[PDB]
Formats: C-alpha cells, sequence, structure tokens
C-alpha cells in the first residue's frame, strides 16, 4: 500500500572489485532507468542490493528490479536492514549496492560512491 514518491538513489560501491569496472556500472545505471534490458558481461555479474526494511514501497520496487536483473542473467539478491544499519554500512563501505530515498544516507557517504538519482514516476 505504501507507494514510491520523490527521489531515490541507486548507489554502487566503486571500490568493490566486482563493481570496479566503470562500463559495468554505467550498464547497471542504464538498466535500472529502463534505457536497456540487457547486461553484457565477460563473466557473471553477481551482487547484493541493500534496502531499508521500513521503506515498504522501495522493498516492493527492489524485489521487482531483482527479478528483472536475474532475468537478464545477473545473480542479484535484495537484503533488507534497518535504515540506521544501511546508513552505517554506507559510511563504512560495507556494502555492494543499495537503494534508498535520496535523503536517507549521509551526503559524505554518497560522495565516496557511484550513484544515480531515480524519479518515482519513472520507477
Amino acid at each position: 500500500s505504501a507507494q514510491l514518491e520523490g527521489s531515490y538513489i541507486f548507489c554502487m560501491n566503486p571500490l568493490l572489485d566486482k563493481l570496479s569496472d566503470e562500463d559495468i556500472r554505467e550498464q547497471l545505471k542504464a538498466f535500472v532507468t529502463g534505457k536497456t534490458d540487457s547486461i553484457r558481461t565477460d563473466t557473471e555479474l553477481s551482487f547484493d542490493i541493500y534496502v531499508s526494511e521500513t521503506d515498504y514501497a522501495l522493498i516492493r520496487y527492489a524485489d521487482s528490479l531483482c527479478e528483472r536483473l536475474n532475468d537478464a542473467g545477473a545473480d542479484v539478491q535484495i537484503k533488507q536492514y534497518s535504515g540506521t544499519m544501511l546508513r552505517s554500512r554506507a559510511v563504512s563501505g560495507k556494502y555492494e549496492a543499495f537503494l534508498s530515498e535520496s535523503d536517507l544516507v549521509s551526503t559524505d557517504a554518497l560522495e565516496n560512491a557511484d550513484y544515480i538519482i531515480l524519479d518515482s514516476a519513472e520507477m
């Protein structure tokens, strides 16, 4: 019953070996925004996406995105945590990717990362 509203971010940790290739990260951005439904990779792409467990609309969105990513041959999992835990993990870099309301995570944490702003109406 909760619905997506406002700005969200899809955020990747670029220092993670498996997401360290800029082209793969750009492909993922394009995929998440609907500009492509393909992920072209040399070897398998597998990563987790974290989401806050109290953002019910975003968990719904994330679960659906997971289905589309795995249909495209990725092996992605969604893992929910408290938002405070997600904030902490974003700051420490103990994450691969996450989705959040744009204002959830520390602006300092986002400056270390590679992210894209998503609009609710296009999600």
